[PDB]
Parts: structure tokens; sequence; C-alpha cells
């Protein structure tokens, strides 16, 4: 892999994004997404052969169950953690080590490391207040809490109102500093986030 990207998703958006219904409600609050070993040039690699077979602990699970829910259903949660390891978390040897260190890194960026977006957000005055916003404003805000870098934003339109969704966090192939996110989503796409009118 060359980089990492780590993703975030606000689960109100999430639970109003398409015909599977989140069965527990959802918080005004962005959790983890994915921890994407990932490639500069085409595809990610995926599936990745493993190096080791571990099993999580309580504690470990307990924390996830925080930063990292399922939020469709929080009883698959297990197999929604075995999925994240065996296809992306398998893919980022040594950095990632085995899979409790995977997720022991994610709540590393996530708490000790201040990644939890809805704090970054929330440092730059932006709250979850269901306000139309520039998408610039939202980008500073990520900037000034991610070392100047640039973020991967994803929205979704429903009717006449656009929301944001999703926000990445790109680093290098150590995990260790921020680089710019490439490959931002082009605006033809439903995903894209456009200039105005963002709701968060
Ligand atoms: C990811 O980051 C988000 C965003 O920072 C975290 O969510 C935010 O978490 C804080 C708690 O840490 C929460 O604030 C509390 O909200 C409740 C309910 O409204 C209040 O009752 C709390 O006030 C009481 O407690 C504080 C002590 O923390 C005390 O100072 C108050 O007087 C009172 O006893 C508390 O409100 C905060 O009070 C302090 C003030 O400085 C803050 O401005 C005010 O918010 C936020 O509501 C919550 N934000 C969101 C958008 O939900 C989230 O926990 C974090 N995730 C993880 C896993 O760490």
């Amino acid at each position: 892999y060359d980089y990492f990207q780590f993703t975030q998703q606000y689960q109100l958006a999430v639970c109003n994004s398409n015909r599977t219904l989140c069965k527990d409600p959802p918080d005004k609050l962005f959790t983890v997404h994915g921890l994407w070993p990932s490639n500069m040039v085409g595809p990610d690699p995926s599936k990745c052969p493993i190096k080791n077979i571990r099993k999580r602990e309580k504690l470990l699970e307990h924390q996830l169950e925080i930063i990292w829910p399922n939020v469709f259903d929080r009883t698959k949660n297990n197999l929604f953690w075995d999925k994240e390891w065996m296809k992306h978390g398998s893919c980022g040897y040594p950095t990632i080590d085995n899979e409790n260190h995977y997720f022991e890194t994610v709540i590393k960026m996530y708490i000790s490391k201040k990644q939890n977006v809805s704090r970054i957000l929330s440092k730059a005055k932006i709250e979850p207040d269901g306000k139309k916003r520039a998408l610039l404003d939202i980008e500073n805000a990520i900037r000034n809490g991610a070392d100047n870098k640039k973020p991967k934003l994803k929205c979704q339109k429903k009717g006449t109102t656009t929301e944001l969704v999703e926000i990445t966090l790109c680093s290098d192939k150590s995990g260790e500093h921020f680089i710019d996110c490439p490959h931002p989503f082009e605006p033809i796409s439903p995903h894209y986030c456009p200039t105005n009118n963002i709701k968060y």
C-alpha cells in the first residue's frame, strides 16, 4: 500500500442514506467507517494474505462499540469488524501488525490523536445543528485540525437537501503524518459535495 485513508461517517446521515434501515437510533456523531491501506495509482489493496490469527478481548470490543459501531445493527458488530480486518487491516503490515493492533491503531487515531471529526468540527464552531453550510467552511475546519492537509468529503442528495455524510483524513505510509487526500469525487457523482448548501 502507499498511504492510509481514515474515513469517518456522520451516523444521522448514514441512516438516511438508503433502503437499509438503521435498526438502532443514530447519534449526531461521526464514528469510524474505515481505515484503508490505499494506493495512489489504481485500486487499493484488498484481502491481503494474513500473517497471524488473533482473538479480540471484550474491552477492545467495548471501545469499538462506541468508536466503530455497525450503525445499521449493533448485533452484527463482530462479523462487521472481522470483515474490516480481513478486507482492509490485513493490507497494512507491518505498520498494522495484527487484528488487535489494527483496531487499537484506529482507537489511537480517533481518541489519543484527537481525530474524532465531530470534535475537529466543533472546535471550528460547527455543531450538528442541521444548518446549510458552505463547503469551504467545512474543509477549513478539518484542515485546521489536520496539519493543513486536504480531506476527502462525501455528501448525498435527498430531494432538495444535500447533506454531509463522510470525511476522510489521509496519512502517509506510516500513518504518522497527514497528507492531502488524492482522488476527490468528480462533480457529476451523486457522492460529490457541492460548494454551497451542505446540511450538517
Ligand atoms: C467525538 O467528539 C464529539 C464532539 O466533541 C463528542 O461529543 C460531545 O461530547 C461532549 C462531552 O464530552 C458533549 O457535551 C456534553 O453534553 C451534555 C448534553 O448536552 C451536557 O449535559 C454536558 O454538560 C455537562 O458536563 C460538562 C463536563 O463535560 C460540564 O462542563 C457541564 O457544565 C455539564 O456538567 C456536556 O456539555 C458540554 O459542557 C461543557 C461545554 O464546554 C461544552 O460546550 C458542552 O457541550 C457534547 O454534547 C458532545 N457533542 C456532540 C455533538 O454530541 C464525542 O463524545 C466524541 N466521541 C468520543 C467517543 O470521544
